[PDB]
């Protein structure tokens, strides 16, 4: 079992769990009787079922050998920031199987980080890329295929062929932001196999309509499980298909991504040039790193 | 059910003993980490818990005389802080072949809270499989035990929630612990103020000195009083 | 239903009375714990009120002359601190044959205050065996009682349903005690400052002068107003 | 100043002890309440520690041999609660002439807190004249001691005074009670929560089963661990 | 003023030691306490810190060879807890003329804060006096030095003047530390708040297995990183 | 009164540098601690801030070229933690005679915020004196700064004052600074936290990587940005 090839679930059960969040063999995975019962209309007898068939069927429910493990992570892919500097600081640049949240003020050029990224992990590995697409997660109505249009033609690549290779969904407010998740494996699936797989997946805003549709100290409580789930939603892509996922969040309510296998963090400097820097010493240096927004998008 | 005291007292006897790779920090421990139990390490952030997770990911795995139980290991990595890498490394720094330590490490990635608590019930599945083998699964490691559990529970009421499940999964643990004479590692980052309030035992440590770590028991019943020095190196921890 | 005062006069009458081991403290208790009721000891960690449910598993298998009741005893235990070890060196050291008490006391392990609960529930299939054999149960342990409850249920709105929970499971306790002429015994660690209120009588134990803890009791209505003080040694506890 | 610690060896080998009336209290106090000491008395209304300053002010008059200190006595009265009725029947019905008594007690009325003060501060003066006498002040009453205390200052930002001036009026107590080797006995009644702090010893005392009040300790140095029951009759307390 | 490094360097130099009577404190504490500092050592009551003062007066009075400076003692007693008949069952008990002993100790009853304040404006013209003489003062002890403080400021918005006063008492203190090169050692029970925020080094020690205090310090500059156990007997404190 | 601008561009234009010690923390500080200003350096207890003041208090003591200004040190010592045993091992390791250093550096123990103070504007008249001699005072450390100011002053309803006092303080500072084209360093414990605002320049640092400790700046205008590591060495501090 993959997908919804579980037992009891037919295309209309199918249905109702998907539009409800349970679109994983994990989050059936993890339901129960009552709930499944609840949102999909099935008895309490086959919906356990269904549950226990995907506690059995559960990929990322499994346990994997150290030495398949040690390997999984020997073909950790890394795509360049486009920027000596950054990248020093990131050893290589932001990786594959992994969450890398960037956080910092309005303006300290994290949908800028964003859009250059877009367009690297295009071009081949020597080139500081993986030779991958890219499925981006929009919320705040910044992805300007434009700004990647300009990046493009200015490293000497085909814009019109750059602008091929990355497919955008608006999202418009939380639910819309989660849904779009499980529909991007779906072309994740389908750009597989392909010369050009998905190998960044870009979600800016992450928290935006989080920390706007929850406010309260009883919001809060449920505003970190649907969090917390999402999170969980990207990870699961991360590694399920060694993809880099990318997630901005604006900062100075507060949220973050806890479960981001890197947070780093940037602000404004000196004139007109923006200095990131790391929240942690386990795995990679301990320094800041300075760099400019330019054509090319990020540079130095 | 309610076991006789007789039998009770004959399971409480075949209790196996894991070595820190430390003699200092054994000797405060009497012996080591047990089986049928939950030891909770907690500290500040580098205090170096994950190391010593790492170490006994490598001893339990070595001859009772060596101070192992010639068992296998299944490890809960809930911060991605998992380095097989780290391991392979300590394994051959102390006379072990890396390449043959790997076999017997099963490691999950655990993304929340739930996903967390998944993870430990099934892993009774493997703990089962390799139940009839030359070695069995003799250490279960949850690092960080916590971690999300702070993190997804801190609106209004969550509080409550939070310990409902913390015992919940600590109740699961308990029990694979005693069920197979598996002795359960926990980490905890310290410095809410959530605990494992029913670990076996809880050991806390912090930084100290030049470039070494201080050992010690919260509590009083059962051991000795006294601190454990030791450092962080190839081999893992040290004496 | 109820019960005809004359017939509730015999049934009370035939309240039996187990010795705490010291002289002492059983002149405060008037001839120590009765059966037919909670008896709730609470003190600061190390009171030593853990050592006196251990003497207490060991008087109630002796003779009614000697300060027991040639019972059977129930165990709940919830720290993982019962000591097989313990009992068998009380046992032996007061003048009986360890192996023989070590068959008379049955134990279980309560993870969290579900399980503590569900225990009690069940404590009921095992106190109708020994019913008809010739050492029925006559003591019934929680240790501790409050432990897992003060730790699953932290603040008022959950303050709530821990009363609901614990005065439920008092109750349940409180039945057994009479409808079985069973003598209960719970711990309560003090210093979210819970307590067992329908608590038939409750003893005050601190730590003394030196290596001798001290009691006291709390009320007035039945037994004597003074202090008693007392030891931790082989034979558990004496004067 | 100082004093050389073997002369300060002399001057406390010269503490007396007046007797209570009662024998098993006078156990609890190892001899009864001491000289060069401020020895604190508080219960609810009615626990009897006005009565136990009335005998007290009887006892310490009597000879060594018998429970006193052949001394006369100083009254501070801030509740107008004494009554010489009561020293007179005392007196006479222990077998010491009732009118002989009331020729060493001395009393002032204390009519708010600097009034009291300034009484503690001229009672100097009467500790003076009997000194040289056969009788000199032995014991010195302070009834109540807080009182007054706790009803004119009412709230913090005045609670503040209050200590300066209370831990004022103690240290003035605690000068007499060394540098005249007298006993000072003082009264609280319980039930803003005040409580006399440099206190050498504090006694509770609450009302007990029937026409007998019980009595208890408040510390660990210095005499036992037990409580000690009285009752009020003739002849003030006894056993 | 100020005062040359070079200087400062000899000065430095001058440093005695006192020896606690234990292996490892005085090893811990890297020879003892010493000189022109103030070490405070807190803990729970009863944690033995009033017995670590009176072996240390009995210390300081041996020769340097046996862990000693040939001094005298400046003792201010604020709980009444000073008992030169403590010294004796010391002195001549680890060899030693009790009555000599005694004879080069000066004791002082501070009955609240600002007496005890007032006893070091004097506790000067005494040491000014054995300044030329073959026992100067050496050890100059505060027991307890925050009780008073502790309870003479609750008032609403006391804590700040709290300090302010606590902080001009410690000043006067570390002035004549250094101004004699005496050794000052302060008490403070702990378990609202206080402590010598000041102080040169502060010494925590708390109640222990069969009747020992273990020790530790808290820091780590000119002072190792571990803990030390010891017992009270006779010689005061053992190892 | 005032100072026109060209006469002013003339002040700064003798603004001198002290070398920390280390390449490193030298680029950041664009050549080192600066005269005429107020470095206040701030981190955990063992960030090495006392280190750098030691490192400091020797290099001033070097040739220009070297990275000094031949010059005296002025030292506050408010938590006694100024070893001049230390400098004797930074200068012998670096160039410069031990016992000749230690000639150019003057001490005080401040034992309070009014000590401190006091101190600041006694130090005019040290520096006054050697302002004409070829070795003037150009370092003027003040460890801790903050120290003694966040203890005497706890709760609102202080904190404005102490403000007020900690700006009179600084503002003492900042003029000798100016006045006598002085480097003011100053260290700043961080876990109310106060901090020196006036700070002309206010540098972090924590412990780092292998024992070793790294530094970063607070801001943006005048001096890069980034970080700096270093080790704690003989010779003090080393890149």
């Amino acid at each position: 079992r993959s997908i919804e090839d579980l037992p009891g679930v037919g295309p209309a059960t199918a249905e109702k769990l998907r539009e409800a969040g349970y679109d994983t063999l994990e989050a059936i995975a993890v339901a129960s009787p009552i709930e499944l019962k609840e949102v999909a209309g099935i008895s309490e007898g086959t919906a356990l079922k269904i549950i226990q068939a995907a506690r059995k069927a559960a990929n990322l429910g499994t346990f994997m050998r150290a030495d398949e493990y040690l390997k999984k992570r020997a073909t950790i892919g890394r795509i360049s920031t486009g920027s000596k500097s950054l990248d020093k600081l990131l050893g290589g640049g932001i990786e594959t199987q992994a969450i890398t949240e960037v956080f910092g003020e309005f303006g300290s050029g994290k949908t800028q980080l964003a859009h250059t990224l877009a367009v690297m992990v295009q071009l081949p590995p020597e080139e500081g890329g993986l030779n991958g697409s890219v499925i981006w997660i929009d919320t705040e109505n910044t992805f300007r295929p434009e700004r990647i249009r300009e990046i493009a033609q200015n490293r000497g690549l085909d814009p019109d062929e750059v602008l091929k290779h990355i497919y955008v969904a608006r999202a418009f407010n939380s639910n819309h932001q989660m849904l779009l998740v499980q529909q991007a494996e779906d072309k994740i699936k389908e750009l597989l196999n392909t010369d050009r797989p998905v190998k960044l997946l870009i979600v800016d805003s992450l928290t935006s309509h989080f920390r706007s549709e929850y406010i309260g100290r009883g919001a809060l409580a449920e505003r970190q499980q649907k969090l917390a789930k999402h999170l969980a939603d990207l990870h699961r892509l991360a590694n399920l298909y060694d993809i880099a996922v990318f997630v901005t969040n604006q900062v100075q309510g507060h949220i973050l991504a806890h479960s981001a296998t890197l947070r780093v963090y940037l602000r404004k400097g000196k004139g007109g040039k923006r200095i990131a820097r790391l929240i942690d010493a386990p795995h990679l240096p301990e320094g800041e790193a300075v760099f400019s927004i330019t054509e090319k998008g990020i540079e130095d």
